[PDB]
């Protein structure tokens, strides 16, 4: 009845979010909706504020990209109002969602690194409030144990910006035992790694391979170009709206396929 | 008790917007406000729609980063509601604004390229509905004529992304006379110019210099690092809120003001 949807975004400065929002705006407008965004950064104080649009009767449905951490409380506020969780969701909950299989993806990256002769794979992680951070860290650890590797180092980036990945990398290079590959949970973090490696005069991938995650345009801009896990980000957004519309017209955790895109930073 | 403010964003995928939003949020949230965004992209139907929040009393004021020419189309909806324009500059407009001086920055860009010996400077422009894109184009064309340069050329990126930059660049290289320098209206487009230039085997700056605009992180990621016009992007958003708060505040009758914040030409390897 209002012709408006609310989108809670985790980080508008994350280019993954921007590509997912583009897909959401496309499907919403194809279906006669317009979209309002809240840059929540999974801060329930901002969420509580923007959700007054439900009770204010200003929107017909909600899509969230907020951290798993926040989802139980969001459920208390949102209740049965149309809702889809997008990229970030709770697989134990009854709320409809769409994402990829993060665990499968990070396991495949580690397997490819191992198959290529790398043994000392470090992870650059971000905020464990997010289930996708949790999953990618489990997939990583899963395959280190499997292949029987004994190096394991995870560096937690504070911000999702290149400088965070860069300093994470210098941090990893400080040890006696240095990685021979760095898997970053985002392409922005990985571009920062590539820059630290380069200023350190390490060849990529001959000294240290780098693999990122998401397949956003930065992965094509970096030298060397960045091997990454490409999400179908735009379609994630489109499918979130399609699932939402189904609740709006009434009265599943959907997984879309990812692709490993092999580039020079790993080959 | 906590209010909300509406931001009408010109392109949520433009890292300059994200930087202005960041400053908006910092100032707003110290003053008891949270922020709602609309990715309006100077689409009038989108703008009209998100502006029902003002009428509906869900937000206390609007900061717009849309094309300047949208202002008169919305004046009837906004009336006396608190209203501030970012990144467009018209001192005859009655809507208070905060931005840089685009004409002075772009002429300065051209003067620096000409000082360094460049004589065929091209422009990658994007969406001319924005007055800043018009001013950067005039500033570029007038300053070439001012230096008596014979070469002029402009190629228009359809989207704001690196591929659009790269395509604009291939188009400028496909010509009788090639540029010896490329000035882009955003660092995003310039990163694509650097990519096409490199894949074409041109040396930067030796064969073709590149200059961008805005001073966003991509400009520190490209190889060579990207000479650019650095905007104080966060300060633009914080100031926009400050101006919006004078309007909201009961004890001041706010007047029109058009703040110009300083830009800086930041020299990197892509031009030096
Ligand atoms: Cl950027």
């Amino acid at each position: 009845k209002t012709g408006m949807l609310l989108v809670m975004v985790s980080n508008i400065a994350n280019p993954f979010c921007a590509a997912v929002v583009k897909g959401i705006e496309k499907t919403a407008e194809k279906n006669g909706y317009r979209i309002l965004l809240c840059n929540t950064e999974s801060d329930l104080a901002r969420s509580r504020s923007c959700l007054t649009l439900l009770s204010g009767k200003m929107v017909d449905g909600v899509i969230t990209m907020d951290a798993l951490s926040e989802l139980p409380e969001l459920q208390n506020i949102i209740g049965a109002f149309p809702w889809v969780q997008c990229a970030e969701y709770d697989p134990l909950s009854t709320v409809s969602s769409v994402s990829i299989d993060d665990v499968a993806a990070s396991e495949y990256v580690v397997d490819q690194l191992v198959k290529s002769g790398k043994k000392r794979i470090a992870l650059i992680n971000h905020d464990l409030a997010y289930q996708y951070a949790q999953h990618r860290e489990s997939g990583y650890l899963n395959r280190l144990k499997f292949h029987g590797l004994d190096y394991s180092r995870i560096s937690y980036a504070e911000n999702l910006d290149y400088m965070a990945g860069k300093l994470a990398t210098f941090s990893l290079l400080k040890s006696a035992v240095k990685p021979d590959a760095i898997f970053a949970i985002s392409d922005v973090l990985a571009a920062g790694a590539i820059q630290a490696l380069t200023e350190s005069g390490l060849s990529i991938p001959q000294d240290v391979a780098v693999v990122g995650f998401d397949g956003v345009d930065i992965s094509q801009i970096t030298v060397p170009a960045l091997t990454t896990v490409q999400q179908p980000s735009e379609q994630i957004g489109m499918k979130a709206v399609s699932l939402l519309l189904e609740q709006i017209h009434s009265d599943v955790h959907h997984l879309l396929p990812w692709k490993f895109v092999r580039r020079q930073s790993s080959e």
